[PDB]
Formats: C-alpha cells, sequence, structure tokens
C-alpha cells in the first residue's frame, strides 16, 4: 500500500524494517523513489510484508520545528535500518544535508548519499564531485556510502537497489 502520515506518532506500527529517504526540495527524491516503485507529510510505501520505504518531507524560526522532527524520527524509529540522503551533485553537502548524515551516524544508522542530477555534469567534473564528497564524508566516522545518481539516464539505480536489498535482508 501507499500511506501518508502527519507526524511520527501516526506512522504505522514500528515493527519490521524500513529505509528512509531525505533531501532538500528539487533533489530528485520523488524521481528516485519512482525508480524503486510504480505506486509536510511523511509518505510510506510498503514494498513487502514488514518492509517499508519512508519519504521524509524535504527540508528545503519556522524550520527549527521541522528539522527537529526529522532528528526525532532518526533517533526513535526502531525499525529504521538505513537512510538515503539525496543531494544535487552541483551543490551537495549543504548544512542541512550534513546534519541529517551526522544525526543518522550518531543513531547508528547506515547512510547512502546519492549525488543526483549526475548527468548534468561532464564525466570529469562528475568524478571530481564524487571524490570530493567521498573524502568529505569520512569526517563523520560512520557508515556513509556515496554514489552518483541519474533518474534520466537511470544511472545508479542498481546500486540503490543493491544497498536497499542489503538493508532489507
Amino acid at each position: 500500500f501507499v500511506m501518508s502520515a502527519p507526524d511520527i506518532r501516526h506512522l504505522p506500527s514500528d515493527t519490521g524494517i524500513e529505509v528512509a529517504f531525505a533531501g532538500r526540495s528539487n533533489a530528485g527524491k520523488s524521481s528516485a523513489l519512482n525508480t524503486l516503485t510504480n505506486q509536510q507529510l511523511i509518505n510510506l510505501f510498503e514494498v513487502a510484508d514488514g518492509k517499508r520505504l519512508v519519504d521524509l518531507p524535504g527540508y528545503g524560526e519556522m524550520k527549527r520545528k521541522w528539522q527537529r522532527a526529522l532528528g526525532e524520527y532518526l533517533e526513535k524509529r526502531q525499525s529504521l535500518q538505513g537512510l538515503v540522503v539525496l543531494m544535487d551533485i552541483r551543490h551537495p553537502l549543504k548544512d542541512l544535508d550534513q546534519q541529517m548524515i551526522e544525526w543518522a551516524v550518531d543513531s547508528n544508522i547506515a547512510v547512502l548519499v546519492l549525488l543526483t542530477k549526475a548527468d548534468k555534469l561532464a564525466s570529469g567534473a562528475r568524478k571530481a564531485q564524487l571524490n570530493m564528497v567521498r573524502e568529505a564524508v569520512l569526517a563523520f566516522n560512520g557508515d556513509v556510502q556515496v554514489e552518483t545518481f541519474s533518474s534520466l539516464k537511470k544511472q545508479g539505480v542498481d546500486k540503490l537497489r543493491q544497498k536497499l536489498d542489503t538493508w532489507f535482508s
């Protein structure tokens, strides 16, 4: 099924396994999830009996509240087994992006960073950004895998499916 919940207290029973997706607006979150399924609020899609994908509201005096809710989810959700943080390869690692990774790492949650719109950069610049984010990510001291992603060219889709299969198994 497909569900939408107003807050964490309304999420379905905290049992089984789920993987969350997060990122600023226009990071390709929806487009990325569409490569996994064909099916503000927190949207959930159950891909199996007790296996769900969670789409956390984009974080793109008023934001303090919403940013706090994101951290509470990462810290309290017992069934959370991984976090996918999507960021545009042209402007990755913004303060909020780094905050989500740090929070995940402190809650012992594995992380997968997807540098989206990878097709927007030439081979040379694309590789340069990937290497930069990989080096930068070592500063978190966690389990942070980084991969380039392109919804248009369907690049990085298999890597995403493989990461998920590992976390779901």
